C-alpha cells in the first residue's frame, strides 16, 4: 500500500475548505498539474481522494458498490428528503431495480406526449415576459421546469395541484441539502430541518391521495405514474404507496435543477455567440418548416446542432460537479493504494475541460463534436451523466425537456447579454448556478 500524494494543509480542521470553496475547479486543475491524476487532501475533518482524467476516473466508474459505496456518503442527507425505502436507504441491488422501473417509464411513447406538454407549458409561461425586456432566466427556467417535469414525470392530476404553496414545499425539500444538514446532528430543530421534514410529510400526502385516486379509476392512463403502479421487483412484489411517492419526489428533484441550471447556462452561451444562436433558429426552420408547427419527438431528433449545444453546455457546466464514494475496501489506481475510509471523488467538470485532451478547452464550441474528440475518443473524459452502476437514467428525458424548452424559446425570443456581461459561477450554492443571470431578450423575427 503506497498512498496517493497528500496535499498538506497547516489549517487544522478546515484544511483547504476556504481555498477549495472559492474556486474548486482551479484548485483541482492546479493540483492535477502539481500532483498528477490521483491525490488526497483533507477538508472540514475528512479525507478526500480525487481521481482526475479518464484513466483514473475509471476506478470509480467501474467499481462495485460494495467496494466504493454511495450510501455511506449520501444516505444521511438524501434519506430525509426522498424518504424511506428508496434510493440510498436500501441496499444498492434494490435501488438498481427501482432504477430499472424508472428507466422503463422513461420511454419513447411517453417522450412523445412530453414534447407537446413541454412546448405548451413553455409558451404559456413566457407570455408573462411580453415582447422584450431584461429578466432573470434562471428563475424563469426553474419555475418553468418544476411545472414541465411535474406534468411529464408526475402526471396531469398532480400537476394541476402544483401551486405556489406546493412549489415552496419542494424548495423546502431542497433545503435538506445544506451545510447545516451535513455538519450538524439531525436532532437539532433548525428551521430548514423542520421545513424539510414538514414538506416531506405534506408532499407525500398529496402523492398518497393521487396514487390511491388512480388505483381506483378504470381510466387506463399511459404515463410514468402508471408504469410505477404496474411495476414489480424480481421477487414479484409491487411497490408500496410510500415507495412510489419516494420515487416521485426523486423524479422531480432530479428533473428540475439539473435541467434548469443547464438550460440557463446554454442561454448565456448562445447570447454571447449570436451567430450560433442564429444558426440554431435557422435549424428550427430547416427541420420543422418555415411555418414552425408544433414540435414533435421525431423533429427533436433532427435538431442536431441544438443537440451539440446542449452537449457542449454540459461539458463546460455540468450540474453535478462531483461524484463521491466511500471506500469500504482498498482500491488500486495509478500505482497507488487507496485505503478504506477515504472518500473517493471524480469531477466531470475537470475531466471535461482537461488541457491534454480538449482542444481550446474553455471555448464553447458545439462543432467540436463533428471531429475526433474525447467524448468518442476516451471512456471517461466526458461524463456529465456519469457511468457504471450509479449512472444516470434521465439523460433522454433531460434532452427531451431541454430541447423542447429551448426550441420554443429560440422561436419566441432572441437573447442578448447585458453590457457584454457573461455570468460568473456562483460556487456557494449546491449546484453552481450563474451569478446575476439577467438576460436581455426581444421578440424573434
Ligand atoms: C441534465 C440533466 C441531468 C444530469 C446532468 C444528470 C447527471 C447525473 C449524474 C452525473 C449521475 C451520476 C451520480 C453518481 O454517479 O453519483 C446521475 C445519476 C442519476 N440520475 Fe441523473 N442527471 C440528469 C437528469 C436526471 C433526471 C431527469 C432523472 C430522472 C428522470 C435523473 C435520475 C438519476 C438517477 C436515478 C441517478 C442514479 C443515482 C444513483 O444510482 O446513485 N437524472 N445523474
Ligand atoms: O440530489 C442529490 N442527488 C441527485 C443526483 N442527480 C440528480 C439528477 N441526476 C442525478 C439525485 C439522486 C437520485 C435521485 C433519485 C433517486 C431515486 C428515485 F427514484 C428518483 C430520483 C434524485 C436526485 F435528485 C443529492 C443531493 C445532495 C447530496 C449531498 N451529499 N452530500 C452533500 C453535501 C455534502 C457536504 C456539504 C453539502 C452537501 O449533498 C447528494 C445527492
Ligand atoms: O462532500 C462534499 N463537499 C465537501 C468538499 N469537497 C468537494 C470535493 N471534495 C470535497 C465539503 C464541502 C463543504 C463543507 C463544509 C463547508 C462549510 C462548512 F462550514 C463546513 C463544511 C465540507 C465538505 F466536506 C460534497 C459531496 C457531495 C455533493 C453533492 N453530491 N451531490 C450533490 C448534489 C446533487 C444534486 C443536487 C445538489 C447537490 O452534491 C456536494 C458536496
Amino acid at each position: 500500500g503506497k498512498l496517493p500524494p497528500y496535499i498538506f494543509s497547516p489549517i487544522p480542521f478546515l484544511g483547504h475548505a476556504i481555498a477549495f470553496g472559492k474556486s474548486p475547479i482551479e484548485f483541482l486543475e492546479n493540483a492535477y498539474e502539481k500532483y498528477g491524476p490521483v491525490f488526497s487532501f483533507t477538508m472540514v475533518g475528512k479525507t478526500f481522494t480525487y481521481l482526475l482524467g479518464s484513466d483514473a476516473a475509471a476506478l470509480l466508474f467501474n467499481s462495485k458498490n460494495e467496494d466504493l459505496n454511495a450510501e455511506d456518503v449520501y444516505s444521511r442527507l438524501t434519506t430525509p428528503v426522498f424518504g424511506k425505502g428508496v434510493a440510498y436507504d436500501v441496499p444498492n441491488p434494490v435501488f438498481l431495480e427501482q432504477k430499472k422501473m424508472l428507466k422503463s417509464g422513461l420511454n419513447i411513447a411517453h417522450f412523445k406526449q412530453h414534447v407537446s406538454i413541454i412546448e405548451k407549458e413553455t409558451k404559456e409561461y413566457f407570455e408573462s415576459w411580453g415582447e422584450s425586456g431584461e429578466k432573470n432566466v434562471f428563475e424563469a427556467l426553474s419555475e418553468l421546469i418544476i411545472l414541465t417535469a411535474s406534468h411529464c414525470l408526475h402526471g396531469k392530476e398532480i400537476r394541476s395541484q402544483l401551486n405556489e404553496k406546493v412549489a415552496q414545499l419542494y424548495a423546502d425539500l431542497d433545503g435538506g441539502f445544506s451545510h447545516a444538514a451535513w455538519l450538524l446532528p439531525g436532532w437539532l430543530p433548525l428551521p430548514s430541518f423542520r421545513r424539510r421534514d414538514r414538506a416531506h410529510r405534506e408532499i407525500k400526502d398529496i402523492f398518497y391521495k393521487a396514487i390511491q385516486k388512480r388505483r381506483q379509476s378504470q381510466e387506463k392512463i399511459d404515463d410514468i405514474l402508471q408504469t410505477l403502479l404496474d411495476a414489480t421487483y424480481k421477487d414479484g412484489r409491487p411497490l408500496t404507496d410510500d415507495e412510489v411517492a419516494g420515487m416521485l419526489i426523486g423524479l422531480l428533484l432530479a428533473g428540475q435543477h439539473t435541467s434548469s441550471t443547464t438550460s440557463a447556462w446554454m442561454g448565456f452561451f448562445l447570447a454571447r455567440d449570436k451567430t450560433l444562436q442564429k444558426k440554431c433558429y435557422l435549424e428550427q426552420k430547416t427541420v420543422c418548416g418555415e411555418n414552425l408547427p408544433p414540435l414533435t419527438y421525431d423533429q427533436l431528433k433532427d435538431l442536431n446542432l441544438l443537440d451539440r449545444c446542449i452537449k457542449e453546455t454540459l461539458r463546460l457546466r455540468p450540474p453535478i460537479m462531483i461524484m463521491m464514494r466511500m471506500a469500504r475496501t482498498p482500491q488500486t489506481v495509478a500505482g497507488y493504494t487507496i485505503p478504506p475510509g477515504h472518500q473517493v471523488c471524480v469531477s466531470p467538470t475537470v475531466n471535461q475541460r482537461l488541457k491534454d485532451s480538449w482542444v481550446e478547452r474553455l471555448d464553447f464550441n458545439p462543432d467540436r463534436y463533428l471531429q475526433d474528440n474525447p467524448a468518442s475518443g476516451e471512456k471517461f473524459a466526458y461524463v456529465p451523466f456519469g457511468a457504471g452502476r450509479h449512472r444516470c437514467i434521465g439523460e433522454n428525458f433531460a434532452y427531451v425537456q431541454i430541447k423542447t424548452i429551448w426550441s420554443t424559446m429560440l422561436r419566441l425570443y432572441e437573447f442578448d447579454l447585458i453590457d457584454g456581461y457573461f455570468p460568473t459561477v456562483n460556487y456557494t450554492t449546491m449546484i453552481h448556478t450563474p451569478e446575476n443571470p439577467v438576460i436581455r431578450y426581444k421578440r424573434r423575427s
